[PDB]
DNA sequence: GAATCAGGTGTC
């Protein structure tokens, strides 16, 4: 209903939500999508299980048009979390095909490079946004799943890069990567000076990246 | 699903 209502009011409307906010490690990833038939059960994707999440995800990439955003660790380090999620907002409406001409933002105080609201609880009072919740959350959580791959110490495929008990004991043992959110605190705390400097020399991370870092670990434990 | 415990950073 409340999708119809701005349906009819300015044309073609799609929906934008993220995933990996919080995350301590990884991109954060949007989603922005427009659907015009009915796919029954559509929900924040937090109250469904990974599997539905999973067909429910199925139905979509097959009713709806879709697109995908991204911004990497080194952007959230440079650009703080809120300023990256927006760029991967930004970037999910330049990959889809249909262009819309208003967006309904799941959250607050978002402003897009396209006219819109932003609404509290998003993802539940709107099935557009409740379908880019899915979309980016499972998506987002295959891109970790594939981190596992790359990086076989750090169970990704299960905590997603999120600060669970498991991923510290995993850091502490192994080390900070390249893909953790080095301005996030408990990343922070455990890198070194040492460490930081191994990443630049061995081209880990850009110059701004590093420079930023050093300097966030310069005014650390102050 | 709901609760309740954990743990991240933006806005104003
Ligand atoms: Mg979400
Ligand atoms: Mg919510």
């Amino acid at each position: 209903g409340i999708d119809e209502l701005y349906k009819k009011e300015f044309g073609i409307v799609a929906g934008v939500d993220e995933a990996g906010r919080g995350c301590l490690a990884g991109p954060v990833v949007a989603a922005a999508v427009v659907l015009e038939k009915e796919i029954e059960g559509i929900n924040d994707s937090k109250q469904l299980s990974p599997a539905k999440r999973e067909r429910l995800l199925d139905e979509i990439m097959e009713k709806a048009a879709v697109g995908i955003g991204i911004a990497s660790p080194e952007e959230i380090d440079l650009y703080n979390i809120f300023n990256a999620t927006k760029l991967a907002m930004n970037r999910a409406l330049e990959n889809l095909s249909v262009k819309p001409s208003f967006v309904l933002v799941n959250g607050k105080g978002i402003e897009l490079s396209v006219p819109g609201t932003c609404l509290v609880k998003g993802d539940q009072k709107s099935k557009l946004i409740g379908a880019a919740s899915i979309v980016a959350k499972v998506f987002r959580d295959r891109l970790m799943s594939e981190f596992h791959r790359m990086y076989p110490q750090f169970s990704f495929h299960k905590h997603k890069g999120y600060a669970t008990k498991e991923h510290l004991n995993e850091i502490r043992k192994n080390g900070v990567l390249p893909i953790h959110r080095l301005s996030f605190e408990p990343v922070l705390e455990l890198l070194t000076d040492d460490l930081l400097r191994e990443f630049f020399e061995k081209g880990l991370i850009s110059e701004n990246r590093f420079e930023r870092i050093l300097n966030l670990l310069g005014a650390r434990k102050s």
